[PDB]
């Protein structure tokens, strides 16, 4: 595997250095982007440029999507303050498209579990779109003491209860300090023309994040770069585990 | 940003000193009619007005509307003690309308958290109306001990369960000492003239109090300015968030 | 305001000194019927005559009808016990009308709360008429200690837990010992004259005691005198509360 | 009796106004006498003096000591401030003498008990002179709160073991915060000279702050004036006490 | 007074560019006795020669002599790893003499609590000469966590009883990581050819530490620098103190 310090010296080299047939730094060109009037908040990397280019990496961000995809952005960071004078750019998020295999809703298993996969299917419904505290931060009223604690949608809420300073329990999420995002749920089923004779289609539920939410609509036919994500069920009382695709790339077809 | 002290100071200027184009003071105007024999309890703020006088503070109230509004208000209670004599009066709301740039309900999201925003809509329900203890007082049994304990409409209510004092659990609500006003919930949602083709109408709903509760009927479309607050989802284990509406200035079109 | 003790003497001397204009004193009258056979248990006051000799007391009443209403029964009970000899008589009710201001159940609201208001509507439902414990008296198994611990019947039941004497749970409610009087709750909404084209009947609920329970049916439209309670919402854990109108009189039109 | 706030100006008055045959202001004399090279830290006040200027204020230093004393040392602040222009000045003790009747030891029982007693007798012992904590600060090491706590030498140590904000136990005296001064034990017993045949002689422990230590040798025949206090006995289980005599002034004869 | 930060680039100056009347560094001479083959591990510094060099700085050291007498062997420690090449060197000591004012022991109060001070006396008693763990380590056998305790030979044993990281309570004081050196307690009295007529000699407790240990014997004669300290008394339960000097530098006459 990559060491997280390499994998964000090897993405910052992939972004800065990759170039298409006719030569242009295509990432770069991307990263730009990100400075114009109305600006991208993400930059889309095709996973088979990536191969191309770096192949132990792109295979490590399929394996180990979670620490590649952030190591990516950290890259993006680095390009950004060093490269365009820019260290005021907030969250820039790096979604990979692409992948060398696709699979049906159907195909989707334990065997992914936090593994980028891409599906194709049928949006069959869209959730509400709603504020989600990606990073909450927690103050205490009786010393002023800071607790920063990053979440994950998929996950329950990370509470503290103890100031780590003082010790009472006068402690109270501070929605200012936080940081949040807006978030969309949705599911994604099989499309009919890929079943045989009376073959019942599967689903599955995702969640959408930040610039990505509503960009899809139920009859929408699409193809998703994510991460396949697991949770106990309701119960919580059983080692079955209901699953949720964390999306990190989604286009139309 | 504008400190809370010099924000005081630059309202109760604006309020005494903005003038329109005949010369008249405008606000000295809506202060006065405070004072007649039915009266107002709030004078509504025209945005433009106070962008034209003092920018600076106009972004303030946008920004942070929590501490603008509440600064205004001050402003209007030391013009009234200073400039008419009277203090003897109420809670008089500072209610601001005509904001620069108008949301659509869809165009509502995290962005907007805590902010003064500006929605056009269709009210598509209204709740029955209710006090809400905007500021609750309990009171020790054991030791006649008062504490104070200001309330907000959307949050859970803020017990006490220890004498400050004594330290016993001989406390509860003093409902003669405590201050309520009216509430009132109601739904506004996307006018179906700015929808697409078969595209679904978002909605958001919001809470009135005091003199603006029962302005509004089904059907009525509106314009309303308020700020965007956001509450754990009833589970209160997961990090989405509700989303609620605390008006500030409604008016219909 | 009026002193406890001060509105007593002074709804004495006006229960004993008014007269109307031919010079009888109506109230000794409305007390000499509390004696006869069937007797009544409460002497309706007449807030005009009320006014009328001792405007100042007259308005406390509706300010301050908890103390109010108690001080004229504690002057009835002085009365009977001094002119006629009798205080063997049970608890008299001291009811008020025809108050200056009448309102519709659609102007009841925050600014009302625990004042003696009047509203004309006409009744929705009636509930079944059932026990209620107006005096709780907790006898300790263990020492025989005996707590009296009133009740109101918009509230909670106020049990108590441990003898005040001895210390010990072994405290249980003593039916016997505990004073008993009979309860009906009631809906009264505006009369569909009052309301304009196809605007929506707003409702209160009531509280009906003694002897003027089971005194309305569905469809009669009454005039009320009560005093405007809360409570919380059922939740318990939201600022917003519910309305109840604890009848102090009623009267069909 | 004398309030606080008026024992004061009294003090301040006589302070500034006593004058003695030739006409000189004594006080403005001593006063005076704290701000010379080597100064003085008390303000000796001859009684005599005071009750012919004042004899109710007089009186009540000898009734309560504790508040007369203090209220005198509060007046020493306050014309120095006003007609010194010395702020910057530390504790000056108010110390008085020549009370109107002089106890032996034998005589002191539990009438005088907190009341300004004068006894003349002879040193048996003196103790070694150690620091005394007359006012201990307590810093929480958790949010940095500071807690004052005055002492008093014949008590033990008030300590605090929560802090009052954080609530937390990480609690310590910090010395440098802290307020010391020396502390000195002396025994004082009844002059052989005035006891009869084989007559046992009584004693009495006393203690010694600040300016006053080390003024006396064992052997050496005084006049003291002190605050007569009671301390339960070491088994602090029993409703006797122990007496001891905390001297506010001493001088050899 | 003198930030701490600010007061090492003093002293290290001090340190490097003092110079006797024939211009030698003499202070750069003592710290090369440091690198000798019988090396010494303080360096003596004579007050006047700091004093005449920086006499804010000789100020604060008296005032301050904790955080003072740290920051010159900070300096040291400087001086020696930026002039020298050596940061191998242990703990060196900075030890001051020749302060302006020289007490006797019966001169020694409150006054001087945490303040450096002199004193002239002879010794009358030397305790025997024992380990003092200087810097206590306590490791956590659960997860191997250390906690670093520094101990002052005055004060009790700061001990811990949670692992900070893991919080259980199997956490023991590990001999081979924690920090050693010797100790000697000693007593100081007044020189009798001091004392006038028949007075008796006070005395004071004393600390050596590491190389100043078993420089005195009873009866010799000495100059001493300290910083005075007070603990309570054994019953902790007063708020007398005991009071102890901490030695600085020390000699004979
Ligand atoms: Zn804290
Ligand atoms: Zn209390
Ligand atoms: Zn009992
Ligand atoms: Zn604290
Ligand atoms: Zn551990």
């Amino acid at each position: 595997s990559v060491d997280r310090e390499e994998m964000i010296e090897r993405f910052a080299n992939f972004l800065r250095e990759y170039t298409d047939e006719d030569g242009n730094p295509v990432y770069r060109g991307k990263i730009t982007d990100l400075l114009t009037i109305t600006p991208k908040r993400s930059v889309a990397i095709d996973w088979m440029h990536l191969n191309s280019f770096d192949s132990e990496l792109a295979h490590e961000v399929i394996e180990n999507p979670e620490e590649g995809i952030s190591a990516a952005e950290d890259a993006i960071q680095i390009v950004l303050r060093e490269d365009f004078q820019r260290e005021d750019v907030g969250k820039i998020h790096a979604r990979f498209y692409n992948l060398p295999e696709t699979l049906m809703v159907k195909d989707i298993g334990a065997e992914h579990i936090n593994k980028l996969i891409q599906v194709e299917g049928i949006v069959t419904r869209v959730g509400e779109i709603k504020p989600f505290v990606s990073v909450a931060v927690f103050v205490c009223k009786d010393c002023g003491h800071e607790m920063i604690v990053p979440q994950k949608p998929y996950e329950s809420l990370e509470k503290v209860k103890k100031c780590e300073q003082c010790g009472s329990k006068n402690i109270e999420l501070d929605v200012n300090k936080s940081s949040f995002v807006n978030f969309q749920s949705f599911r994604i089923q099989d499309r009919p023309e890929t079943l045989k004779g009376g073959e019942m289609p599967r689903f599955i539920d995702g969640i959408l994040l930040d610039d990505i939410v509503d960009v899809a609509l139920p009859g929408d036919r699409v193809i998703v770069t994510g991460i396949l994500r697991v949770v106990l069920e309701k119960r919580e009382k059983t080692p079955i585990f209901r699953k949720i695709l964390e999306v990190n790339h989604i286009e139309p077809v």
